[PDB]
């Protein structure tokens, strides 16, 4: 159906619908039935990347040395290709699965949270799952609601409904809305003023409809088919600034090497010289360049989101991951992101007798701490009969009709309807019983909604006066039923626009003195043990006409609160969640600054930060916290002094919450901001990461990179050490690969400095690379948190990626490694059992093999190019280089405390590599290509004695770290 135009009437008709009640169950079952629910290669190719392009073109070039027929060898041609293509695909096929990993909690992230939507249906207004909408359904929707479907307007509950079309049409700017009809069907959808579109934004007002469209035929449905954090940038420039340092090296070992193409091993000749030689360049530089680096990233973020999804946290940012771990100051709202947002009155004062500057007192308290409509009211450990009173019957009038505020028979308990703060006054009415109504007789949806069915019997309500964040207060105007104004609003915002005080049933003008006498109660309830929210009840006794008053602007209500007469105020327990207090107390040992921005009273938020942990109970508050007109009252000099020491503001406006974001922006200070509601969507907007909990307001996620759907608090604090995980597992992965493949090219140029026969066959240089290079790097994504994780201090984008000491440690580690492998081979030269016994400084020049050169007679002939040597280099390369992944665990923690075993998958990863190394010496037709099996009883236990002591290399250094750690 197309139905748009035409009015309200004939597409209520056409579905066949009462507006009041609603769809049946039956009727919604055959048309779900009907319309249905309301909702490779690219995958494999990690190989978009720059550095991976390089081993592409090596492996071509590799490939066509081995068309030629020759490669100096018919069989270890073919490996060369083989070896750089098998490290390509096996870092993809990693990064694919944690990808497929992480698609699999995503999805079943989905089913834990569904979007949800309020319809009318047979069965008060009740909420459902987005999906199991039809058409026909009676939606309505208010402020800060998610469209979840199409729906034809049938009735507007407000003066004006504006709705923001940013996801649509792409308008920034709300347009307003109606329930008139539309001239022509094929007109554009901006022209469309009468049509709720889903995914839009409800920017003002709460309206009514009637679905239309589900599913595929949803509006927005039509059109939906068809860089990450710069240090990728920077990671795109290191791999850049490496390559080419890389690049340089290998054109230069090249010319380094022109005075050896002649020589007898290469055949005599210049060309089969360079071609050697030109194949040393290409293995060195295949073999120092990193392969995994852009594994590693899909391997930590495929993991980071995954334990996000653990924790159940959505993450609708992809790179908003490691801006987590930059961030310097976090500011929160207080009410549902703090608190367990369940809201419930448990105290309550009216005023008793009133004279001069004295001013008496009483307290009714009541029992219990739940939605449900049962308590008993009490003073002073004694029950109290509200019937007597005119004040608490004119208190209770306040609560109930001055609000539009459902038993769950599934899981037996009452739920909220609307918002958490005005549900507790409708069961605060329910538990008074002012009238002294019998109310055993009815059930349970018929008990929680009794007692304010017989005032609104009473008392007719003619309009509605909305909500406004600025002025603090909602106006109703109400009317016996047969043919008053009372405000609710802040304390300290209505006080002083009441002129009037009730005593009883008594009207006399406010007093200054028992004006204090009020606030300061207002204040022992705030800045109590209970820190309680007070909710100041008023009444206008010279009601002004109705068409004499004008509701096009909510600002200009104030004049219609003035001459008020106070009736009282009531408290509301809304307890922080049980997890917030440690939240803070790990947030100032990572060095975060932990602000409360929020727009409750000033005394209730101090109060609260000293018993979270943001102020210390022997702390005092001079300076560091301020009220929304305490803050624009400030010396431009001490106004932007106050948002760098000041970690709570109170009172602030939705205007304000923007502004206080970019102050602290404009001092390079990386903000977080929390909130639930639109009041904090300007905020979450403007600062770089938003946060919005899973009972937030869909306009909160929207604009929020996260979502939590179990909204306790203490995942913002494991979110950031996750992004901080992942930093320190990239920097784990350059310093294993750098420090590692530098003493490569120590290696080379040491050989030919000491003059020994060069280190490695250009082969022997390639398989190094798909054993030390390859799976033992990968699996470094997977470590562990470090010990001190979340107690070191946060990131500064404006620094480097390597510190200067940091590139000591390359060097240092690369000097061992380099010598170590060099001196292996020396070793076979100057002291071998099976091998000769050729010292005499080493016989610095090797080229005099024949015959008998004088001088240099030797044990035996020429025993060079014999493997004995390169795999003696080879086989210590690939056990130092192994030796050296334990030690990439942490970056500055020994290895006796944080124990090789806490990354499994890089145990199991160097078993692997082992493995594959013995497998390649030991298995009898592998060895052509390679060269020959080394001794098994003796050298191994000198490769253990010469591949052991990096680690001593790397723990004393981590000595000095511990020692004292600076960047430098
Ligand atoms: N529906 C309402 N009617 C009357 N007064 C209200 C009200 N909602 C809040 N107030 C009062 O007005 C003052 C302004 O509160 P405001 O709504 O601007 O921030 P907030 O802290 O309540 C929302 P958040 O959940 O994000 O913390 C509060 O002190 C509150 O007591
Ligand atoms: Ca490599
Ligand atoms: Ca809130
Ligand atoms: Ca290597
Ligand atoms: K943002």
């Amino acid at each position: 159906e197309n139905a748009h135009t035409k009015t309200v009437e004939e597409v209520l008709g056409h579905f066949g619908v009462n507006e009041s009640t609603g769809l049946s169950l039956e009727q919604v079952k055959k048309l779900k039935e009907r319309w249905g629910s309301n909702e490779l290669e690219l995958v494999i190719e990690q190989f978009e990347d720059l550095l991976v392009r390089i081993l592409l073109l090596a492996a071509c070039i590799s490939f066509v040395l081995a068309w030629f027929e020759e490669g100096e060898e018919t069989i270890t041609a073919f490996v060369e290709p083989f070896v750089i293509l098998l490290i390509l695909v096996a870092n993809a096929i990693v990064g694919v699965w944690q990808e497929r990993n992480a698609e699999n909690a995503i999805e079943a992230l989905k089913e834990y949270e569904p979007e949800m939507g309020k319809v009318y249906r047979q069965d008060s207004v009740q909420r459902i799952k987005a999906k199991d909408i039809v058409p026909g359904d009676i939606v309505e929707i208010a402020v800060g609601d998610k469209v979840p479907a199409d729906i034809r307007l049938t009735s507007i509950k407000s003066t004006t409904l504006r709705v923001d079309q940013s996801i649509l049409t792409g308008e920034s700017v709300s347009v307003i809305k109606h329930t008139d009809p539309v001239p022509d069907p094929r007109a554009v959808n901006q022209d469309k003023k009468n049509m709720l579109f889903s995914g839009t934004n409800i920017a003002a007002g709460k309206a009514m409809g009637v679905v239309v469209a589900t599913g595929v035929n949803t509006e927005i449905g039509k059109i939906r088919d068809e860089e990450r954090t710069p240090l990728q940038q920077k990671l795109d420039e290191f791999g850049e600034q490496l390559s080419k340092v890389i690049s340089l090296i290998c054109i230069a070992v090249w010319i380094i090497n022109i005075g050896h193409f002649n020589d007898p091993v290469h055949g005599g000749s210049w060309i089969r010289g360079a071609i050697y030689y030109f194949k040393i360049a290409v293995a060195l530089a295949v073999a120092a360049i990193p392969e995994g680096l852009p594994a590693v990233i899909t391997t930590c973020l495929a993991l980071g989101t995954r334990r996000m999804a653990k924790k159940n946290a959505i993450v609708r940012s992809l790179p908003s991951v490691e801006t987590l771990g930059c961030t310097s100051v976090i500011c929160s709202d207080k009410t549902g992101t703090l608190t367990t947002n369940q809201m419930s009155v448990c105290r309550m004062f009216i005023l008793d007798k009133v004279e001069g500057d004295t001013c008496s007192l009483n307290e009714f308290t009541i029992t219990g701490s739940t939605y449900a409509p049962i308590g008993e009211v009490h003073k002073d450990d004694k029950p109290v009969k509200c019937h007597q009173y005119d004040g608490l019957v004119e208190l209770a009038t306040i609560c109930a009709l001055c609000n539009d505020s459902d038993y769950n028979e599934a899981k037996g308990v009452y739920e909220k309807v609307g918002e958490a703060t005005e549900t507790a006054l409708t069961c605060l009415v329910e538990k008074m019983n002012v009238f002294d109504t019998e109310l055993k007789g009815l059930s349970k949806i018929e008990r929680a909604n009794a007692c304010n069915s017989v005032i609104k019997q009473l008392m007719k309500k003619e309009f509605t006066l909305e909500f406004s964040r600025d002025r603090k207060s909602m106006s109703v105007y109400c009317t016996p039923n047969k043919p008053k104004m009372f405000v609710k609003g802040a304390p300290e915002g209505v006080i002083d626009r009441c002129t009037h005080i009730r005593v009883g049933s008594t009207k006399v003008p406010m007093t200054p003195g028992v004006k204090q006498k009020i606030m300061s109660v207002i204040r022992e309830w705030g800045s109590g043990s209970d820190t309680l929210r007070c909710l100041a009840l008023a009444t206008h006794d010279n009601p002004m006409r109705r068409e004499e008053m004008n509701l096009e602007d909510s600002a200009n209500f104030i004049k219609y609160e003035t001459n008020l007469t106070f009736v009282g105020c009531v408290g509301m327990l809304d307890p922080p969640r049980i997890e917030v207090a440690s939240s803070v107390k790990l947030c100032r040992q990572a060095g975060i600054r932990v602000i409360m921005i929020t727009g409750d009273n000033k005394g209730t938020a101090v109060a609260i930060c000293r018993r979270i942990g943001i102020f210390g109970q022997d702390e005092d508050v001079t300076s560091k916290a301020f009220t929304g007109r305490e803050f624009d009252e400030l010396n431009p000099s001490a106004q932007r002094e106050a948002c760098l020491n000041a970690r709570c503001f109170a009172r602030v406006e939705p205007s304000h919450k923007s502004k206080i974001v970019e102050f602290l922006q404009s001092f390079d200070e990386i903000t977080a901001m929390t909130g639930d509601g639109v009041n904090d969507a300007p905020a979450l907007k403007k600062s770089e990461i938003g946060i919005a909990m899973g009972s937030g307001t869909a306009v909160a996620k929207t604009a929020s990179e996260m979502v939590l759907a179990d909204d306790n608090f203490s995942t913002i604090v494991a979110a950031v050490e996750e992004g901080r995980a992942i930093y320190n597992n990239m920097k784990q992965f350059i310093r294993y690969l750098i420090s590692s493949n530098v003493g490569e090219v120590v290696c080379i140029f040491l050989t030919a400095a000491l003059g020994f026969p060069e280190a490695l066959i250009p082969v022997q240089l390639l398989w190094v690379n798909l054993v030390t290079d390859g799976l033992p790097a990968t699996a470094l994504g997977f470590n562990p948190p470090d010990l001190d994780i979340m107690n070191k201090p946060p990131r500064n984008p404006k620094e480097p990626l390597i510190s200067g000491w940091l590139f000591f440690r390359y060097l240092a580690i690369g000097c061992y490694v380099g010598a170590a492998t060099v001196g292996a081979a020396a070793w076979w030269f100057i002291a071998a059992d099976g091998g000769p016994r050729v010292t005499f400084y080493q016989l610095s020049h090797f080229l005099q093999c024949k015959e008998d050169n004088p001088d240099f007679e030797g044990v035996d002939c020429a025993v060079f190019e014999s493997p004995y040597p390169m795999t003696m280099a080879l086989s210590v390369l690939v056990t130092i280089e192994m030796c050296n992944a334990l030690n990439s665990l942490s970056e500055n923690q020994s290895l006796l405390r944080m124990p090789p075993w806490e990354n499994i998958w890089l145990v199991g990863s160097i078993c692997l590599s082992m493995s594959l190394h013995f497998l390649i010496l030991y298995v009898e037709p592998l060895p052509l290509i390679f060269q020959i099996t080394p001794l098994n009883l003796t050298q191994w236990l000198m490769v253990l004695k010469i591949s052991l002591p990096v680690i001593l290399m790397d723990e004393t250094l981590k000595f000095v770290a511990r020692n004292y750690l600076e960047p430098a």
